[PDB]
C-alpha cells in the first residue's frame, strides 16, 4: 500500500560505530528499510563516517549534506526527511540548520542533544593513563574496526574525535554552535518547539527515547538498574542478543553518574527534541534500530511498527 508513502524521501540516518551495513552484510536500520518501501515510502541509507564530529570539513554533516544533495538529484525531489538514531539525530540537525531549504522535518530517535554520561566515562577512563599511549593505541584499534566494517571501507574515521563530541560538555557547545527552536533550555530536561521556521522554510521536529534502563534502587551511594524491556532473569533476550546486557552494564554506569533513566549510553533528558512522541519506550540503544537482528525484550514496543507509523504521521502532515 501507501501507508508510508511520505511527499519528501527519507533517509535514515546512522550514528556511532555505523554504516549503511556493517561489512556490508548486517544493516544498521534492521529490516526497516524493506519495511518502508512495502508500505511505499521512498527511503534512502545514509553511509558516513563511523567515527567523526558533526561538525567540521571532514564531519558527518557535510558527507550527510553531500549524500541529501546526491538523493534530491536522484529523485527529483526538493526536500528530504531526515530520521536520525542516536549521533545521526544531531548530523540530521547540523543538515536542517546549515540548509533549511533541503529539509522537510528532523526526526531523532535516541539522540545525545545533551551528550551522554557514558561518553564522559569513557573520556575520563583514557585520562587515567598517564603516558597517554592508551589514546593512541585504543584510538587506531577503534578507527581501523571502522575502516574494516564500513560498507565502503571508508578511511575517514576519527574515534577521538567522536568520542570528544559525545560528552556533554561538548554537546552543550555543539548546541550552541548550532541552535534549534526544537531544543528547550539546557539543564531544564524540557524539549522546544514542535517545528522550525527560517525564512520560507519549516521543519517538523520530532523525537522519542528508549527508557528500558531505570534507577531502582540505591544503596551506600551506589544506584542500582533494572532493565525494564526484558522479563526478569528467565527473557530470551538476554541470550539471543549480547547488547541485552551489554546496555544494561553501560546503563547502570549512567544511573551512577546521575542521568536517570536512560536507553543504555542516552538519558531521557538528553533525547528530547522537538514534538516529544514518546520516551516510555521500554527499548534500550539497539532496540530502537531493531537490533541486534529483531531481538528485543519481551515488554519492549516493536520498532518497526514506530518508525512505519512514524512515516505514516509526517504523509498525514503533509511532509
Ligand atoms: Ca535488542
Amino acid at each position: 500500500d501507501n501507508y508510508a508513502a511520505t511527499r519528501y524521501p527519507i533517509i535514515l540516518v546512522h550514528g556511532l560505530t555505523g554504516t549503511d551495513k556493517y561489512a556490508g552484510v548486517l544493516e544498521y536500520w534492521y529490516g526497516i528499510q524493506e519495511d518502508l518501501q512495502q508500505r511505499g515510502a521512498t527511503v534512502y541509507v545514509a553511509n558516513l563516517s563511523g567515527f567523526q564530529s558533526d561538525d567540521g570539513p571532514n564531519g558527518r554533516g557535510e558527507q550527510l549534506l553531500a549524500y541529501v544533495k546526491t538523493v534530491l538529484a536522484a529523485t527529483g525531489a526538493t526536500k528530504v526527511n531526515l530520521v536520525g538514531h542516536s549521533q545521526g539525530g544531531l548530523t540530521s540537525r547540523y543538515v536542517a540548520a546549515v540548509a533549511p531549504d533541503l529539509v522537510a522535518s528532523v526526526t531523532t530517535i535516541g539522540t545525545p542533544h545533551r551528550g551522554s554520561e557514558f561518553a564522559d566515562f569513557v573520556q575520563g577512563v583514557l585520562a587515567y593513563d598517564p603516558t597517554g599511549l592508551s589514546s593512541t593505541v585504543i584510538a587506531a584499534f577503534v578507527n581501523v574496526f571502522g575502516i574494516l566494517t564500513s560498507s565502503s571501507n571508508n578511511t575517514n574515521q576519527d574515534a577521538l574525535a567522536a568520542l570528544k563530541t559525545l560528552t556533554t560538555a561538548q554537546a552543550a557547545t555543539y548546541n550552541q554552535n548550532y541552535p534549534s527552536a526544537g531544543l528547550g533550555a539546557p539543564g531544564s530536561c524540557q524539549t522546544g518547539a514542535p517545528t522550525e521556521t527560517v525564512g520560507g522554510n519549516t521543519h517538523l521536529l520530532y523525537s522519542w527515547a528508549g527508557t528500558a534502563i531505570q534507577p531502582t534502587i540505591s544503596v551506600f551511594g551506589v544506584t542500582g538498574a533494572t532493565d525494564t524491556s526484558t522479563i526478569p532473569l528467565v527473557d530470551p533476550a538476554n541470550a539471543l542478543d549480547p547488547s541485552t546486557l551489554a546496555l544494561f552494564g553501560t546503563g547502570t554506569v549512567m544511573v551512577n553518574r546521575g542521568s536517570g533513566q536512560n536507553d543504555g549510553v542516552v538519558s531521557k533528558c538528553s533525547a528530547l527534541y522537538g514534538q516529544v512522541l514518546s520516551t516510555s519506550y521500554k527499548w534500550n540503544h539497539l532496540d530502537e534500530i531493531n537490533q541486534l537482528l529483531g531481538v528485543r525484550g519481551a515488554n519492549a514496543e516493536d520498532p518497526v511498527a514506530v518508525i512505519r507509523t512514524h512515516a505514516n504521521r509526517l504523509k498525514l502532515a503533509g511532509v
